[PDB]
DNA sequence: TGAAAAGGTAAAGGAGGTCTTAAGCTCGGCTCAATTTCTCTCTTTATCCTGTTAGATGGTT
């Protein structure tokens, strides 16, 4: 992610699964770990 | 001599590309009626040429 220039969670919240899932090297257990932590964060 | 401090090695796990099948389609070939060109004849017109024996003899607007 912070090689993709993504900063803040609003960054983040820029993106959909599939636009995460086009990071190169991201894996789908990589999205599921970044959703599992935004329910963590509500 | 002890101790940073960097540099290796062996994993675990993931990420990513590359392979395999059940479902379905549509695509070309093959046959085979079904016809539009083509090329001859075979005509049939389309176009040009010549002649015509009562007598006639200077314009309209």
């Amino acid at each position: 992610l912070k090689r993709a220039q993504v900063n803040s969670v609003a960054d983040l919240l820029s993106y959909t699964y599939e636009d995460l899932l086009e990071i190169k090297n991201f894996g789908q257990k990589s999205a599921e770990e970044v959703v599992e932590a935004l329910e963590r964060i509500g």
